[PDB]
């Protein structure tokens, strides 16, 4: 059940690198990535999966010199996930958005689809030229994203760690993501920890519910 | 199996309102709030969860104006959870976490707790002082929360639906947050869906993975 997965789940603190995701479970961490929810469906999102030595090495660059301790576990772990956000959200990405519900199947009539398009073209704009955080809004539902992923990953029975300890400037230029108008926010290795791993047998530590949770 | 709970699951747009949650379903939900991970363990978040029918009132103040549309959503619904995020980092806070993490034994000696809390407020500090990001980076953290908030509770078999889609001053005012150092970010409403929710029925539709994903 889900809430023992919950309370079960670590953070990694070191990899085995001979324990690889199996070929099923290479696929389903995709799955996981692209069924995440989004506020209006917008999926404002790029992710860089390396699963080779050579992709998770290119990726390991990011850490070099001020995050070593980050460098190890990018490169002992299976899979090694970037999530990335949009920098901007262009009319294109809307149409892309909408268009992929029409082929789905979720609009009724031409109006339903128009009311659709309408609707979140109102409020990415409300972001982007009201509110003044088009980047920061789309970043959350990547974060959003990663959370779903964590727990996923966990009930899959992986390991796995999210890192803000990286270098952003250097992902985004050895994957050219500027240019392609993204940029990357957290990474994520993903496989089995090894005996190093300090974290897999330290009690959980949390906030009381008396501080952080209000009932009415 | 969770890639089935992840392809399953959907935006709830229409409650049952007699469908409560369980009373042990009820304390589930609070589980996962309560143990989300976040960066440098700093969850700095305050939930409110809603499960009167004067406390869902008063939530559902915010669904005003462009927001009328949510208005049934928190009223329908079993519980409604409001998602709050700090509005500053303090150093409260910070020995507030590492106090909670060596009461439940995460430190072995006094220099590894000591490492432990300087470590947190050297990256605390870097959002604060020198990144300006502070309020983002908290944000981000409580987006995560609801990631792994909305994976869960679907594989507890309840439904539940985000909304970005409140009036986050109305909610805030309603509920004296701002004095209190929160900010209302996201609500949801959890329960069981009706039979007017068209959203139940409806496919899922996503982008493919030959736009949003690289494999390298
Ligand atoms: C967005 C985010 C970024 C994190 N960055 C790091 C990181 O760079 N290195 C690290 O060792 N742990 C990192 N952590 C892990 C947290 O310290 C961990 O989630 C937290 O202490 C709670 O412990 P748990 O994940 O074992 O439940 C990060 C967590 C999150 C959510
Ligand atoms: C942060 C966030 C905010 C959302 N805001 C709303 C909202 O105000 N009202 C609404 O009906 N749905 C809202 N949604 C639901 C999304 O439209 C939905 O997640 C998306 O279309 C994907 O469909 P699914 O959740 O059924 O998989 C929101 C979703 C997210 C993640």
């Amino acid at each position: 059940d889900i809430i023992s997965v919950a309370l079960k789940r670590h953070s990694t603190k070191a990899f085995d690198a001979s324990k690889k995701l199996t070929p099923e479970q290479a696929e389903q961490i995709k799955t996981l990535l692209q069924y995440s929810p989004s506020s209006l469906n917008s999926q404002p999102w790029h992710f860089i999966v390396a699963s080779t030595e050579e992709g998770k090495a290119r990726v390991a660059k990011s850490a070099a010199g001020n995050y070593v301790f980050s460098e190890r576990k990018m490169l002992d772990a299976s899979h090694v996930v970037v999530f990335c956000a949009k920098t901007a959200m262009d009319d294109v990405w809307l149409k892309l958005v909408v268009d992929q519900e029409d082929a789905d199947g979720r609009f009724a009539t031409p109006e339903a689809k128009a009311a659709n398009d309408k609707g979140r073209k109102f409020f990415a704009d409300m972001h982007r030229k009201d509110l003044h955080d088009d980047a920061e809004w789309m970043a959350k539902q990547v974060y959003l994203n990663v959370g779903n992923f964590l727990l996923g990953v966990a009930a899959l029975g992986l390991d796995a760690v999210p890192i803000e300890g990286f270098d952003a400037a250097i992902l985004d230029a050895e994957f050219g993501l500027k240019e392609k108008g993204y940029t990357s926010l957290v990474v994520v290795p993903v496989g089995h920890h090894s005996v190093e791993d300090f974290n897999a047998t330290l009690p959980k530590s949390r906030l009381p519910q008396n501080i952080t949770l209000t009932e009415v």
